C-alpha cells in the first residue's frame, strides 16, 4: 500500500529508491555531521512516517558506505506507531573521520512483513 | 499468530512488547553481565521459543542501548526449528563497559516473515534495470 | 516459492540450508586482520522470488566464538551481479576464511514495495514520538 510521511523542516528529503525493484527507501540526513572514528552518532531525517499495517520499517546500511568507509547501522527498528522523527544510527568504524553533509543519503529503510502474536507461556 | 515460549530457569523473564504495535518482544537478560568494552558476550534469556510458521525470530537491537551505550546485536537469526535456549549476542563497541543486570531488556525479537523457497541452479541470469550495479554505484547525493 | 542462482565461477558453492537461511560459501581465501572487513565473493548471481529481499545475515557461531558481523545486507530483487559478503572483523585475532567455508547465509525477507506519499501530518498515536529508550532499562 502506502508509506505516508511528513517533513518536520525545510531540511528534511523525501525517502527515494535507488531503482524500481530496490528493495530500501533511501533517507537522507537533515543535517551536516562529523562523527570521529571508532563512533556513533543518532542522525536525523527531519521526517515522521507511517508505515503500512503488518510491517515495521527496518533501517539498514548501504553497501557502498560499509565496504568503502566502514560504516554500519546500529538500531535501526522503526515501529509502524512510531510518529517520531526517524533517526538512524550510524557506526564509524576503522580509521579516518567519517564526515555527513546535509541531503547524504546515509541508510535506507525497508518494509519489513512480520507477525504481531500473542505470547504463550506452556510447560551455534 | 502465536509465539510460544517456555522458560528454562526461574530467572526467565516472559518477553514483552514495549508499545501496542511494537515490532519487537523485548528479550530480557537472565543473569548479569559484565562487556568490557570493544567485547562481546552472549546473553541467557533461559527462555525456549516455537516461533510461529512462515517466519524466523530476529533479535534485534533496541535503540537506547545503541545511541547511549553503543551497543549491538550480533548474530540474530532464530530459526522455526531452535528449541534451545535463545541467546542474545551483544557487542559492546564503546569505551565503556556495560553492565547487563539480571531482568534488563537488552534486545527484542522480532517475527519476521520470510519465503522458504527451493534452490535451483539455472545457466545464466537475465540482466535487469538494476544488473551488476551496486556498492554505492547510485551514489551518496 | 523459487531461489533462481548461476554460478559465476567454479569456485561457487550452491548454498544449503526450517533454516531461515541459506549458508553461503566463499569462493576465495581471504585474511580480515583485527578491526577490519572485507568483501567476500561468493560467485554466484541470484534471482530472488517476488516480494522479497536477499538479506545477507551473520552466522551466531562465528559471531560468537570470533566477533564476525556482517555488514551492508541487502541484495535487491533486481540485483543481478556478484553476490559479496561484508564482513566486519571486530575481534583482535585475524580471521581466516578459506574457499568453500560458510561465512554468511541468505534470508528471503518478504516485504512490502509501497507507494511514497507526503502529507501535511500524520494520524497520531499512543506511542507518539517515544523512542530510544523511553519504555525503560527493565
Ligand atoms: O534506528 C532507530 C531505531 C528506533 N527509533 C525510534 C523509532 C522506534 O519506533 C522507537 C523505538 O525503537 P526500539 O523499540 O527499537 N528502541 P527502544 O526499545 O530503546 O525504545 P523504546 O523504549 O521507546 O521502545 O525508537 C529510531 O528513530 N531509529
Ligand atoms: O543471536 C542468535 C543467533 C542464533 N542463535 C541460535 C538459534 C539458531 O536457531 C541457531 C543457529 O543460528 P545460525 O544458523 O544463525 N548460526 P550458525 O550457522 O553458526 O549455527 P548452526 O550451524 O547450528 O546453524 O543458533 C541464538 O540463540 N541467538
Ligand atoms: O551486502 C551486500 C549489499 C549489497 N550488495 C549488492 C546487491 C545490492 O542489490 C547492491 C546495492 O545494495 P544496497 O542498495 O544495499 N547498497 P548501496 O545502496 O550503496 O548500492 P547502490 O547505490 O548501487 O544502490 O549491491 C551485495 O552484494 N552485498
Ligand atoms: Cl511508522
Ligand atoms: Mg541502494
Ligand atoms: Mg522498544
Ligand atoms: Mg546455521
Ligand atoms: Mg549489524
Amino acid at each position: 500500500m502506502q508509506l505516508r510521511f511528513a517533513r518536520l523542516s525545510e531540511h528534511a528529503t523525501a525517502p527515494t529508491r535507488g531503482s524500481a525493484r530496490a528493495a530500501g527507501y533511501d533517507l537522507y540526513s537533515a543535517y551536516d555531521y562529523t562523527i570521529p572514528p571508532m563512533e556513533k552518532a543518532v542522525v536525523k531525517t527531519d521526517i515522521q512516517i507511517a508505515l503500512p499495517s503488518g510491517c515495521y520499517g527496518r533501517v539498514a546500511p548501504r553497501s557502498g558506505l560499509a565496504a568503502k568507509h566502514f560504516i554500519d547501522v546500529g538500531a535501526g527498528v522503526i515501529d509502524e506507531d512510531y510518529r517520531g522523527n526517524v533517526g538512524v544510527v550510524l557506526f564509524n568504524f576503522g580509521k579516518e573521520k567519517f564526515e555527513v553533509k546535509k541531503g547524504d543519503r546515509i541508510a535506507q529503510l525497508i518494509c519489513e512483513r512480520i507477525f504481531y502474536p500473542e505470547i504463550e507461556e506452556v510447560q551455534f
